[PDB]
C-alpha cells in the first residue's frame, strides 16, 4: 500500500514561508550543539572532537560531535552481538513498527531536517526537501517490505510432510553512508538491516555527522533497544578499518567513493582467526554518468536533462550525469543551450529558494575538483565556470567542458563536483561505444526518438539506472530501484523488491509427520 512522499511545490508562498520559518528554527535552535558517541545505550564524549561547518560559511558551527577510536568501536562492536542475541527474534511487525514512528517524527519536523542539511550540507531548498522526502520514502517502503518478507516463499510440499521457505537475521551491520545524500541513503543504509532484524554501529561521513546524530536519537525514541544501534563517528584509518576487519561483524553496507570501496571489499572477505561466518559486502561505489544525445532529438530537453543531470547538487551525487556524449549533428547547438540554461542560474548560500546551486562540501572536496578543472583545460575546451573561491564558503562555478577524448580523466574518472565534460560522436553505434567506455555502470540517458535507438540502447548500454528522454538523477524509492553494475558496485538495489533479502539468510523448515 506504497505511493511515494510528494516534493515540496516551492511557487506557492505558503509553502515558502513555512521553510523559511523551519530554517530560522534551526539557525537558532538547533545549531552549534554537542553530540556524543552511543555505544550500547551509553552516551560517550571525548575531548577530540570532529566540527560541522556551515560550507556555505566555513565559521559557523553547526555542531562538534565526538570522535571514536578503536577501543569505541569495539565497544560498539560487542554492544551489537550482544543486543543481536535477542533483537533477531522481534516480531517483524514490531521492527516495521519502529520504523513506521520514525517515519512520523520525521514528518513531524520535515521542513526543519531539511533546513539543517541545508545547513550542515549546503543544499539548495529542493534538494535538501528531496533528501529528507527520499529519507521518509526508504523506511515507509522497507517497513512494508518486511512485512511481506516475514510471509515468507512457498516451496512444494509431498504428501506426508510441510515445508516452509523463510527469512532469518544475520549479525553485526557496518554502515559507512556517504557526505552527498546525508539524510536519505544514512537513513535506508541504516533501517534496512535493523528492520531486517540485524544490530547496526554506524559510522557517518565525518564530513556531516549532526543529521546522523539527529537520526539515531529518532531511532532511540522510536523503540530500539541499547545496542541495535550504535553511533560512532571517526577517521576511516582507525575505526573504518577496525570495523570492517572485526571478526562479529557480518555484513558492510557502503556508499561512497571506489578507492575506499574496493579496500573494503578486499578486506572483508579475508576470513579472521577466531571468525565463523562469511562477510557480505553491499556496495554503491558512485559512478560516472552519461548523457546519449541522438541525431533525432528534442533539443530543449537533451540541454535540460544534461543540465539537471550535471548540476542537481552541485553534481554530488553518485548519479550525476558529467558526461555528455552528443551527436556531431545537434552539437553546437545542445552545447550553446546549455551554456545558457546553465549560467542563467544562481550559485550562493541557500538562503532562498531560487538558489540552484550551493557550494561544496569541504576544503579537501574544494581542492580536488580544483585539481581536475586544470586537468580539463589540459584536455578539454572551458566554455562555462572553472572559476571558484573558498574565501566565505567552498564555492565554485558550474563548469562546462567541450571535445573531450573518450578516454581522457576527465571523461574516466569521478570528480564528485559541477562539472559536465562534452565529447562528440557521429553515429548511434560509437555513442553506445563511448558510453560503455568506463569503468562504472551506475546511470544513463538517452535522448533520442528514435524507436530502434531506445529498443537498441534497453540492451546495449550497461548501467543500473538506464533513462530515456529525462535526465540520469531520478531515483525514486518504489518506482527506480537504485544501484549499478562494475565499478558503481555490487548493484544491490535500493529501493526496489530485492533489497531487504540480501540482509537476510535464508532458512528452510522440513517436518515429517
Amino acid at each position: 500500500p506504497y505511493k511515494h512522499e510528494p516534493f515540496t511545490n516551492f511557487g506557492i508562498e505558503e509553502n515558502r514561508k513555512a521553510f523559511e520559518k523551519a530554517l530560522e528554527t534551526v539557525n537558532n535552535e538547533w545549531l552549534g550543539q554537542s553530540y556524543p558517541l552511543v555505544i550500547d545505550g551509553e552516551r560517550y564524549e571525548t575531548e577530540n572532537k570532529i566540527v560541522s561547518i556551515n560550507p556555505a560559511n566555513k565559521e559557523e558551527v553547526v555542531g562538534t560531535v565526538s570522535k571514536a577510536t578503536q577501543d569505541h568501536a569495539e565497544k560498539a562492536i560487542q554492544a551489537a552481538a550482544k543486543a543481536f542475541e535477542t533483537w533477531r527474534y522481534t516480531d517483524p511487525e514490531e521492527r516495521a513498527a519502529v520504523l513506521f514512528r520514525a517515519v512520523a517524527k520525521v514528518r513531524r519536523k520535515k521542513h526543519e531536517f531539511s533546513a539543517l542539511l541545508v545547513k550542515e550540507a549546503g543544499k539548495p531548498w529542493n534538494e535538501a526537501d528531496a533528501d529528507t522526502a527520499e529519507a521518509i520514502d526508504f523506511m515507509e517502503y522497507y517497513a512494508r517490505q518486511m512485512i511481506e518478507l516475514a510471509k515468507g516463499k512457498p516451496v512444494n510440499s509431498r504428501e506426508g510432510e510441510r515445508n516452509q521457505y523463510v527469512y532469518t537475521p544475520t549479525g553485526v551491520t557496518v554502515v559507512i553512508p556517504p557526505w552527498n545524500f546525508l539524510f536519505a541513503i544514512m537513513a535506508g543504509t541504516t533501517v534496512a538491516p535493523i528492520v531486517t532484524g540485524n544490530t547496526v554501529v554506524l559510522k557517518p561521513a565525518s564530513a556531516a555527522p549532526v543529521i546522523a546524530a539527529k537520526f539515531v536519537e529518532v531511532l532511540e525514541e522510536s523503540g530500539l533497544p541499547k545496542g541495535v544501534v550504535n553511533f560512532v563517528p571517526g577517521s576511516g584509518a582507525e575505526v573504518g578499518d577496525y570495523l570492517v576487519d572485526h571478526p562479529k561483524t557480518s555484513i558492510i553496507t557502503f556508499t561512497g567513493s571506489r578507492e575506499v570501496g574496493t579496500r573494503i571489499f578486499e578486506r572483508a572477505a579475508k576470513v579472521q582467526p577466531g571468525q565463523t561466518h562469511l562477510k557480505q559486502v553491499i556496495a554503491e561505489m558512485g559512478g560516472k554518468d552519461t548523457v546519449v544525445v541522438d541525431e533525432d532529438c528534442d533539443i530543449e530537453l537533451a540541454a535540460q536533462s544534461i543540465f539537471t543531470s550535471a548540476f542537481g547538487f552541485a553534481g554530488q551525487k553518485c548519479s550525476a550525469g558529467s558526461r555528455a556524449v552528443v551527436h556531431e549533428k545537434v552539437y553546437d547547438e545542445v552545447l550553446k543551450r546549455v551554456i545558457e540554461i546553465t549560467e542563467s542560474k544562481k550559485v550562493g548560500e541557500p538562503d532562498s529558494a531560487d538558489v540552484y546551486m550551493g557550494p561544496v562540501i569541504d576544503q579537501a572536496s574544494f581542492n580536488k575538483i580544483m585539481d581536475y578543472i586544470e586537468i580539463g583545460k589540459e584536455e578539454g575546451r572551458l566554455v562555462s565556470g572553472g572559476k571558484g573561491d573558498d574565501s566565505k564558503g567552498y564555492f565554485i562555478e558550474p563548469t562546462i567542458f567541450a571535445d573531450l577524448d573518450p578516454k581522457a580523466r576527465l571523461m574516466q574518472e569521478e570528480i564528485f563536483g559541477p562539472v559536465v565534460a562534452f565529447s562528440k560522436v557521429s553515429s548511434f553505434d560509437e555513442a553506445l561505444e563511448v558510453a560503455n567506455n568506463t569503468e562504472y555502470g551506475l546511470t544513463g540517458a538517452v535522448i533520442t526518438k528514435n524507436r530502434d535507438h531506445i529498443n537498441r540502447a534497453k540492451q546495449e548500454f550497461h548501467v543500473g539506472n538506464l533513462y530515456f528522454n529525462r535526465n540520469c538523477t531520478g531515483a525514486i524509492v518504489g518506482y527506480h530501484p537504485f544501484g549499478g553494475f562494475k565499478m558503481s558496485g555490487t548493484d544491490s538495489k535500493a529501493g526496489g523488491p530485492d533489497y531487504l533479502a540480501l540482509h537476510m539468510q535464508a532458512k528452510t523448515i522440513s517436518e515429517m509427520f
